[PDB]
């Protein structure tokens, strides 16, 4: 779609030169949804804080504008409790020779110069006309108050498929479909916890989120044993010493810190909590021994010792829990 290709190569653009204090990207793999972040300008009081934004692009783009807000508190004349900003360009002077880059620097200029005589918040409008240096004090401490190439998995796919079938192995054409499917379930998941996340205004994904978002898109069993899981990771990963790994700490094949990484890398949310990756890499870990577990029975029933593409879509197709969560993950 024309709107689809408009907004990926102004994501090409603001990668090469992202602008100055700013940077931008899509929340996981929704590219009419992205996150923002500005630093502090140098030339406003609010330098040193960190500023969360929400970007969500219409159908219709870029004939419409986007419909930018900040997630973070902060103290302004033309940005009121809601995060939503007065600004010229947004609405009455929108154009599609505008960019999200130039509009994140239109931000930015706009905190460095506020614009009273149009308010939003009119007391702070009023505030910053009568008297500049309650205006500025306040904002800094608003500022400190709020303001302060698919992934691959093979080794750890290797890992649980040698304590599940110590004998069998699995192809490479095997072994790329098993990343599809971590992949597929570690968008889906992580992105339901986002929109909780914001649903409730939260900045920071905790285990919690985690745990509903696996409830509601795993089927039956399949959540009841993902939550036991997972919540049995987390238990196991606060009571832990904190000398081993943190895979380790969870009694987990799967690598902690690189789906924590991701979790942030993904602009799911603000913040993540250290709970959060644990679970939802031991509910990773678990689905991957589940299907691996019926693939290399099934490579068995063949007499087969080594799992190939076909074998991984019969383990799913038997499977009407499996087959119901990866039923639209292609399978050549």
């Amino acid at each position: 779609g024309s709107a689809l290709k408009r907004i990926n190569k102004e994501l090409s653009d603001l990668a090469r030169d992202p602008p100055a204090q700013c940077s931008a990207g899509p929340v996981g793999d929704d590219m009419f949804h992205w996150q923002a972040t500005i630093m502090g300008p140098n030339d406003s009081p609010y330098q040193g804080g960190v500023f969360f934004l929400t970007i969500h692009f219409p159908t219709d783009y870029p004939f419409k504008p986007p419909k930018v807000a900040f997630t973070t508190r902060i103290y302004h004349p033309n940005i009121n409790s809601n995060g939503s900003i007065k600004l010229d360009i947004l609405r009455s002077q929108w154009s599609p020779a505008l960019t999200i880059s130039k509009v994140l620097l239109s931000i930015c200029s706009l905190l460095c110069d506020p614009n009273p005589d149009d308010p939003l918040v009119p007391e702070i409008a009023r505030i910053y006309k009568t008297d500049r240096d309650k205006y500025n004090r306040i904002s800094r401490e608003w500022t400190q108050k709020y303001a302060m190439r698919k992934e691959s998995y093979s080794i750890y796919v290797y890992k649980v498929l040698k304590q599940v079938h110590p004998d069998t192995g699995i192809s490479s054409k095997a072994m790329g479909i098993m990343n599809s499917f971590v992949n597929d379930i570690f968008e889906r998941i992580a992105g339901e916890a986002s929109r909780l996340a914001h649903y409730n205004k939260r900045s920071t994904i905790t285990s919690r989120e985690i745990q509903t978002a696996v409830r509601l898109l795993l089927p039956g069993e399949l959540a009841k044993h993902a939550v036991s899981e997972g919540t049995k990771a987390v238990t196991k990963y606060t009571s832990s010493a904190k000398a081993k790994t943190r895979s380790s700490r969870a009694g987990l094949q799967f690598p902690v810190g690189r789906v924590h990484r991701l979790l942030r890398k993904g602009n799911y949310s603000e913040r993540v909590g250290a709970g959060a990756p644990v679970y939802l890499a031991a509910v990773l870990e678990y689905l991957t021994a589940e299907i691996l577990e019926l693939a290399g029975n099934a490579a068995r029933d063949n007499k087969k010792t080594r799992i190939i593409p076909r074998h991984l879509q019969l383990a799913i197709r038997n499977d009407e829990e499996l087959n119901k969560l990866l039923g639209r993950v292609t399978i050549a």
